[PDB]
């Protein structure tokens, strides 16, 4: 029931109902047909193969793609027939859901920093990063004063909004009218996989710390944690909202970096001094059923 690194913290259980979720956002949607599935499946990145075989395994439980782009018709005609194949998946677009309660405009953003490097001294103050506000500040002048918006290319285009699904969670499902719905609640929270993590086998009730889980592709001795395997309980667990909050104050922060590995630091106090490496241990997403980062021994979908 509870469990510890810094302090005693309440291991969680998930019902296996809990969702599992996909994203893919694809900046050419021409490169593919303009009648089948504009996800990407290659001999060396099979990632719709892999969002159909895990949709197998936990058929009870619900699998979900959200996707963005400028899709044609045809295209969408294309998942609306994975929806019918598969009852388990149900694909979400950025459009149908509203992400205007995890917005703040990129001025204040820049004018609160600004505001605080001007009250310490000039020899305090960080002129470079002022530099950078003010020019920023004023090229704003377009139109969208929106940090939505500024992510939107392709690296940022999807991470800001995967942290955005994530928010939403189980919401997500709820909030499109997603039909099949009928095993979840509002606090509902979702998994996030990478396609390229491999369901071998059912999860089932999972565990996961303080009611939170991320995937840990430790290296040579040094351990990172990742975004490519994202597990809350509750929707808007707090962890992404500190996250979001470092989206809101910090200046060219990275929604991967600074929205969730530095946000799950917050969350845990991780403190430097403790070992980071245990830490990562304490937050490892573990699983035996999933094979983590295939594109790795294979390839990157991304060109950036
Ligand atoms: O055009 C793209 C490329 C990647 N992805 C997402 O990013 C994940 C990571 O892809 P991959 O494992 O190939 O990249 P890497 O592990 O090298 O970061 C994929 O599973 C997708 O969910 C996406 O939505 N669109
Ligand atoms: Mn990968």
């Amino acid at each position: 029931f509870t469990s510890f690194n810094g302090k005693d913290y309440p291991l969680c259980f998930l019902d296996e109902k809990t969702p599992l979720l996909f994203q893919w956002f694809e900046r050419n949607p021409a490169r593919f047909g303009k009648n089948d599935i504009p996800i990407i499946n290659t001999e060396k990145n099979p990632y719709l193969n892999n969002i159909i075989k895990a949709a197998t395994i936990e058929k009870e439980r619900l699998i979900g793609i959200f996707v963005d782009g400028d899709f044609f018709p045809g295209q969408k005609d294309a998942f609306s027939k994975l929806e019918y194949d598969y009852e388990n998946i149900k694909v979400i677009y950025r459009n149908d859901i509203d992400f205007s309660m995890y917005d703040k405009k990129l001025s204040e953003i820049y004018m609160e920093n600004i505001s605080k490097q001007e009250s310490m001294p000039e020899e305090k103050r960080d002129c470079h990063l002022l530099q950078l506000l003010k020019k920023e500040l004023s090229d704003i002048q377009e139109g969208n004063d929106s940090l939505i918006k500024s992510y939107l290319l392709g690296h940022g285009w999807f991470d800001f909004y995967r942290n955005m699904a994530m928010l939403k969670a189980g919401q997500l499902f709820l909030e499109a009218d997603k039909v099949g719905c009928y095993d979840l609640s509002t606090n509902s929270g979702c998994i996030y996989l990478d396609a390229d993590m491999i369901i071998t086998e059912k999860l089932g009730g999972i565990y996961i710390p303080d009611g939170i889980a991320v995937h840990v592709e430790r290296i040579d001795g040094r351990a990172s944690m990742e975004n490519g395997i994202i597990a809350v309980d509750r929707n808007n667990h707090p962890a992404l909202l500190a996250g979001l909050e470092i989206m809101h104050t910090k200046f060219d922060a990275d929604p991967y970096s600074d929205g969730v590995c530095n946000g799950i630091r917050k969350h845990f106090n991780y403190s430097l001094n403790e070992d980071y490496n245990s830490f990562c241990d304490f937050i490892e997403f573990k699983h035996d059923n999933i094979i983590m980062n295939t594109s790795q021994f294979t390839q990157s979908s991304w060109a950036r």
